[PDB]
């Protein structure tokens, strides 16, 4: 093996995933479309506490960036604490559970804990054939870099790292801290990776997303996200195989590393753009998966891919583990 700890740093919104099995007489209370993912409003406050009661649940350390780092450590059977992760949580039992589920993943998590807000949480409300998801960010959105990421002891773990990845959802929380990490990857010429996460980031956080873009070694994104990203910046093309070209020719601050743009397409090829020219890799099929996680499998692609890049392997092999990873899920 001989891979080393804290070799891959990650950072993002730690969400505590709470799945179970409900019905509808539990959903109509809070009125929720059987298969839809939205954000929690002040009329959903209880829905959390009332999902740990009347329903048998599992507790997984969730959130995109955190999902990707745990899958990267899974494919990283050894050593342990090979991947690190910073985020904000609350000082309540939910955060207690999160701290636990992550160590129980050999992930080296180091959280910014606080009281103001509860630990965030995502709610898996499955009726078997649906996915009503309720997300409440809370604590994940209170991260303070000056009192956590800026501290010597944690910042030294960002130093032990030779690869950084942050899902773009985190730009909605702290671009200043996304930046300190990206910038640093430049100054010490290490790899810094990023996710477009959702089309809304490209449409509504472009200023923050363009500030880090020059400091972005690799870029992860999907079909649609790719699509909207081009729409704004003015690429004109609608051809993904082309967008990957126009984007990756974007002003890259560090010039010592030319960039790689991996645009996934759900389960259907993968478009990589490098300094040379654009190729395309077809996916591993697992046909007629009615259960197909689909949404949230791109997080798994990213972990598997990351697991192979922390060892500087052929991009073709990083993309191989991306499929091994997405999915066991
Ligand atoms: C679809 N929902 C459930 C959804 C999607 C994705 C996430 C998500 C995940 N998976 N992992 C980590 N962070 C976030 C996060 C986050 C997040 C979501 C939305 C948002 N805004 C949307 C409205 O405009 C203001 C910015 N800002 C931040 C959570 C919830």
């Amino acid at each position: 093996t001989s891979v080393r700890e804290n070799i891959l740093f990650g950072m993002g919104n730690p969400l505590l995933d709470i799945s179970a099995v409900v019905d509808k007489d539990f959903l109509d209370k809070y009125s929720l479309k059987p298969n839809d993912q939205i954000l929690a409003e002040d009329k959903h406050k209880e829905l959390f506490d009332e999902l740990v009661k009347k329903f048998k649940v599992e507790y997984h350390a969730g959130g995109s960036t955190q999902n990707s780092i745990k899958v990267a450590q899974w494919m990283i059977q050894q050593p342990h604490k090979a991947a690190t992760f910073f985020g904000c949580i609350g000082i309540d039992k939910f955060g207690e559970i999160l701290k636990r589920k992550a160590a129980e993943a050999h992930v080296d998590a180091h959280y910014y804990e606080q009281n103001e807000q509860p630990t965030g949480t995502c709610a898996a409300c499955i009726t078997g054939d649906n996915r009503s998801l309720i997300a409440n960010l809370a604590a994940a959105n209170c991260y303070k870099k000056e009192k956590h990421l800026d501290l010597e002891k944690n910042w030294m773990l960002v130093e032990k790292a030779r690869v950084c990845y942050i899902a773009g959802f985190f730009l909605t929380v702290s671009p200043e801290s996304v930046l300190k990490v990206a910038h640093h990857a430049s100054e010490n010429n290490r790899i810094f990776t990023l996710n477009l996460s959702a089309p809304f980031i490209s449409q509504f956080y472009k200023e923050s997303l363009m500030k880090v873009m020059p400091y972005v070694d690799i870029l992860f994104g999907n079909e649609t996200e790719a699509a909207t990203f081009a729409r704004e910046q003015g690429f004109e093309t609608k051809d993904i195989k082309e967008i990957a070209k126009k984007t990756q020719a974007l002003p890259k601050m560090n010039s010592k590393r030319q960039r790689i743009v991996i645009f996934t397409q759900g389960r259907d090829d993968t478009i990589m753009a490098t300094e040379s020219e654009v190729t395309a890799f077809a996916v591993l099929d697992q046909d007629q998966k009615e259960i197909i996680d689909t949404n949230g499998a791109g997080d798994a692609f990213v972990g598997g891919f990351l697991s192979q890049l922390v060892s500087d392997k052929p991009l073709t092999e990083c993309i191989r583990a991306g499929h091994y990873a997405a999915s066991i899920i």
